């Protein structure tokens, strides 16, 4: 049979649910679980099934495909002509994973908390939980000089609802008792420029997305509270007065605010919504026009398989360049989830009163 | 309990589902269940729950609340303040039930054609199936004197998913037999401004929504094919050839393109998405502004209600009248389910050939 190209809205959810890490792949090999990396054959594209190797329509999700249905396919996109895609959705998925791994460990550390510990660091202020920051997701892509992106995706069901359920409860113990984490973030735009770096941190390079030009194994970083820790000027009251989050991000059960955390895998802090929007979703600090440029590769090949009208016929007026130049500048709107722009704008406290280093995650008083 | 306002995506979203007519309301009498009409209590906002009586936060999707949770309630958002919403709402939901129905009874007839009638049709033309107008959701608001917007819901269990199945059926017997609809349009626009009104139709205001200043209750409008239908130099080859749907919206089996109906019920096309999108989904074809305005009143209400810097704190700067008036310019894009703005550009045969009466939904070849 012969196939159409998918829609301009269907390439947008496509991106969009890459840098969520949920895109539906199907490859010969493994189905469509995605647990074992294989090349794709087939991505679900909103509402759509697209045979990778022309891009054509074979399908629809309510019609549950479990083969790649015989079709003329012109075979003329190649596996590098949407690896970008691949990539950015897989690299997503494990830095989720990683992500989960982190949130949940200061969740049980302060579950673990002493109730007579905790008693005594509202009161005099202190060091209440500590994570050994090589502990923190150690033999994942960002971590181990020995693992890759193509490696497997540590099986977890209902990601998202425990994302939420733990960074909730987490963020509620932080809150009632004014407590200060050294892994929150009032604006993540200021750990790629604005945050002074200390020690081996100096060193970073952001990339600011999830793509294969430079490195994602890198250390985990923090802010270093080291000094405030032992300024005497800087005491407990002085910490609840200003830098225990709430101030800057109003109380988490009763704000809609986002709060972001600081580079803790893949130099790539995450935005949590707010627990007024109705769920703590977990979205990683990247640019609308950043993730538009992994379809750039697939805009090209498609402009050379398929033939103009049949591009027009899908994409719309000026084809899929033209679908790509307008959704590049419609990006901070559709490619960009709302939680990406709802940080504090009053701020009281802030991100460049000490700085970011490689170390250790923590919560203090 | 203290409440917080909504934020603005939550607003957009409960906009967004008021013209689906899928809103959850709570109210004290009925629970969840909107079937019978009651003053809202508590309606869905993206992932809120808002009191509508002080339109504060009280709980999230995701706690199922079950009644009214206890809160410091100001108790100043009046009925009025928010009836637009509720009156889309509903509005939206009767019509999609109507809309169903007819749907449903064009299938119908379509299928208990005999095989030989529908050779006869094919080979020579004629009419296959007429449907008499007065047949079409006769009970409901938008065709008896005696009922309302307020009168209990057809009890309908999944309705977009039928609304999918009978769409797609009967397009594709009307697809596969080169056959001519009255009731579809190209652009519905034109139904608006373009078409030309024939006999009694010509009486037809056109609000272009669903508000409570319109009159709903009117005639089913579909287009006058009687020329086309009588005369012998416009049989049928020529219909096979411009005519028959596919050759301005493309195959239904292989097209993007969204197919509109004529304003069957509430002087409103229906629009339904194309079958390569994935679904056929269908939406009320009113422009994102006019959507926009069902919270006009509700705004002045929070402005009142409400201190500054609690609208700013949930709303973001500029508040709730800076909310409004960005989203008006950006309903084109927030505000417009993708279908709208898919219809086919290129026209061979055109919605301006015949004029739009009031009268009866056919098919003929
Ligand atoms: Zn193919
Ligand atoms: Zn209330």
């Amino acid at each position: 049979m012969e196939v159409c190209l998918p829609n301009g809205h269907q390439v947008v959810d496509l991106i969009n649910n890459a840098f969520e890490g949920r895109v539906s792949i199907y490859s010969a090999q493994e189905g469509w679980d995605k647990t074992i990396s294989a090349q794709p054959d087939m991505m679900v594209c909103g509402g759509a099934v697209v045979c990778m190797h022309c891009l054509g329509v074979v399908g629809s999700l309510q019609r549950k495909l479990k083969h790649l249905p015989h079709h003329r396919c012109n075979q003329q996109i190649r596996h590098q002509d949407y690896v970008d895609v691949q990539f950015a959705d897989r690299v997503t998925a494990h830095w989720k994973r990683g992500m989960l791994s982190f949130v949940a460990q200061m969740h049980e550390m302060m579950n673990d908390v002493s109730p007579d510990d905790l008693d005594r660091v509202r009161t005099e202020g202190g060091s209440l939980v500590e994570l050994n920051w090589l502990q923190v997701d150690p033999n994942s892509m960002f971590r181990s000089i020995h693992s890759s992106w193509t490696d497997p995706l540590q099986v977890v069901d209902d990601l998202d609802t425990k994302l939420d359920q733990y960074w909730t409860a987490l963020n509620l113990m932080i809150d009632s008792s004014d407590l200060i984490p050294n892994f929150m973030m009032r604006d993540p735009s200021h750990a790629f420029n604005g945050v002074k770096l200390g020690g081996d941190a100096r060193q970073t390079q952001f990339s600011r997305t999830f793509d294969s030009r430079s490195s994602l194994e890198w250390g985990v970083m923090v802010y270093d509270y080291s000094e405030l820790e032992h300024d005497p000027s800087k005491g407990r009251a002085y910490r609840k007065e200003l830098v225990t989050p709430a101030r800057d991000f109003g109380h988490f059960g009763l704000s809609h605010y986002s709060r972001a955390t600081t580079p803790i895998l893949g130099k790539m802090p995450a935005v949590f919504s707010g627990m007024l929007t109705g769920n703590c979703k977990m979205y990683p600090f990247i640019k609308g026009t950043a993730k538009l440029k992994t379809v750039r590769k697939l805009v090209e090949a498609v402009n050379h398989a398929w033939g103009v009208e049949k591009i027009r016929y899908a994409l719309g007026p000026g084809g899929m360049t033209g679908w790509y130049n307008r959704t590049m500048q419609q990006a901070p709107i559709v490619l960009t989830p709302a939680a990406l722009t709802m940080f504090p704008d009053t701020i009281k406290f802030g991100d460049l009163n000490y700085p970011v280093m490689i170390g250790d995650p923590m919560i203090l008083g």
